[PDB]
């Protein structure tokens, strides 16, 4: 499997680095001492064809996820569950992020006011 997934998506180019304490101890010394294997990027669709988040953040998650989850796996990048388990959130941020931006960028007032 390569990059056989993005259905047509785009990325944001390099944003906010997103990063989650999750009012843990364990789990936030975790994520902070391997959030930089995350990547610092998502693939996403032109919001238009949508115009929900839900509809943008969905398998835009799961895309990206699985590119550095199986697309990388093969350099032997083994994420483990509680890995997965916060970049699960890591990827929903920027596309989150990306996703309100973009929704000024489809939109513009243009088709209402």
């Amino acid at each position: 499997s390569v990059v056989g997934g993005l259905g047509g998506y785009m990325l944001g180019s390099a944003m906010s680095r997103p990063m989650i304490h999750f009012g843990n101890d364990w789990e936030d010394r975790y994520y902070r001492e391997n959030m930089y294997r995350y990547p610092n990027q998502v693939y996403y669709r032109p919001v238009s064809q949508y115009s929900n988040q839900k509809n943008f953040v969905h398998d835009c998650v799961n895309i990206t996820i699985k590119q550095h989850t199986v697309t990388t796996t093969t350099k032997g990048e083994n994420f483990t569950e509680t890995d997965v388990k916060m970049m699960e959130r890591v990827v929903e941020q920027m596309c989150v992020t990306q996703y309100q931006k973009e929704s000024q960028a489809y939109y513009d007032g243009r088709r209402s006011s």
